[PDB]
């Protein structure tokens, strides 16, 4: 069994990828199951194999407490902890090579709280794990929220201790030339220049990056299909 | 002269606590402090906001309205305060006060990685000088490796929502005086490097050049003790100078 666990900010576009990527590795003579760890989504474009919504009822938790949406949300994906039994109980019951892991919407609630380490662990046991952190491509139009990217996309692998592939979501929202700009950023280092007025710490952070980066975040589109056949392949030299 | 003070942090990190605590050592001070709640969703404050977004954007209003979930409403309702920063303002510029506490949305994600958060934030505080202050959670900054992930975190935000940021240790309480010591030994003498395990070089430079180029170690506060208030209003006038 081999997990990939699907991370990224709100609207980046995990859970389309999730689809995308399952009907490409499908498509491959693959069969991939699909875990989705978001009790609170409201509409999925594929068919889950289990559903945290399954054991988890945000509103529920809403009327239950007397709490509003955002408590709810924090204790409900908490509550995805003491459901972890049941969650491992029918992971065994599927029978796939391949596991996608769709996680909540927010990445905050999941890496930043005990619930993302725990649960996270817990299913992947004896398995092999890979987290993929999706760059938002409307995000990293700019060369500040760009670097800010990388900064989270690296705060997130302390949290969440497994390999990290990373992928410019949405990429269709660009031109040929935007990426030319952000792909020179990076591996020329000329995001230095563009960088406006910055602090000798978060300068020397960013000369950190462009100078120990090894390879820039793979230019994927879910709604285009492309990029997925880079993205299985570095899964792949992941997990060997 | 008004003086904004952002304050920033993962969920449950102690904002909404701080910003009474901080209110309460401004105001022990005689210092007058106005506060502006930005979280649409938040159902009990501990103190009295002078701006409440919750008087702008009705999180349950969106909820019904569009039938959407409490995850998207959540994301409208904070994009919603766009669509009311004119009366925003209009009500902000009512108050005369030294100092402005905002207080931000639960989720530090809703707000920094969305463009409501620079937008809002750039907004209200025109004409003045505005500081922002991150909470790095004692309970998280337990572990070694998390403390580190607050780090570059912190760092991401600063990326995001241009203008000075201090970094608090906030829920300080929660640690003996043994830990809060190790973990400043951790950063201020780089011992973190031995507590780190087998680390891929990209993260492992990240980390170095976190601890040789940090300038300060974050600021202990406690709001349910009352304490290290005195050091982050200096750290907050030094830099607004
Ligand atoms: N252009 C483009 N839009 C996308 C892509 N993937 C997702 N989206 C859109 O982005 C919005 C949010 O995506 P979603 O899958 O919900 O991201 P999530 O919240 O992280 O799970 C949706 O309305 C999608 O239509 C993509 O590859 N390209
Ligand atoms: N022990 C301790 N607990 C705190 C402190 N500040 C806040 N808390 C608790 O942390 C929880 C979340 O605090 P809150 O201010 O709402 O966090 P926020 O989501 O960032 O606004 C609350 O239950 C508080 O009681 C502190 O200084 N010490
Ligand atoms: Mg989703
Ligand atoms: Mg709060």
């Amino acid at each position: 069994s081999y997990f990939i666990f699907v991370l990224g900010t709100a609207g980046s576009g995990k859970t389309t990828l999730v689809k995308a990527l399952q009907d490409y590795l499908l498509n491959n003579e693959l069969d991939t199951a699909i875990i989705n760890l978001d009790p609170a989504v409201e509409v999925l474009p594929y068919k889950p194999d289990i559903d945290a919504r399954e054991y988890v009822d945000v509103y529920d938790v809403m009327n239950k407490y007397e709490l509003g949406p955002n408590s709810s949300l924090v204790i409900s994906v908490d509550l995805l902890l003491t459901k972890a039994k049941e969650l491992k109980e029918d992971l065994n019951q599927l029978q796939a090579n391949y596991v996608l892991v769709d996680t909540p919407g927010q990445i905050e609630l999941f890496a930043y709280r005990d619930t993302g380490k725990i649960l996270s662990s817990f299913i992947s046991e004896g398995s092999k794990s890979v987290s993929v952190f999706l760059f938002d491509s409307y995000l990293s139009k700019d060369p500040k929220s760009f670097l800010s990217l990388f900064l989270l996309s690296s705060s997130i692998k302390f949290r969440i201790d497994m390999p990290q592939i990373s992928v410019l979501s949405k990429v269709d929202l660009l031109s040929s030339s935007e990426l030319e700009r952000m792909r020179s950023w990076i591996e020329d280092g000329s995001i230095i220049d563009e960088l406006g007025s910055i602090d000798e710490y978060s300068f020397e952070l960013v000369k950190t990056i462009v100078e120990n980066l090894e390879s820039f975040p793979i230019p994927v589109s879910s709604t285009n299909f492309s990029g997925l056949d880079q993205l299985y392949a570095e899964v792949q030299k992941v997990l060997a």
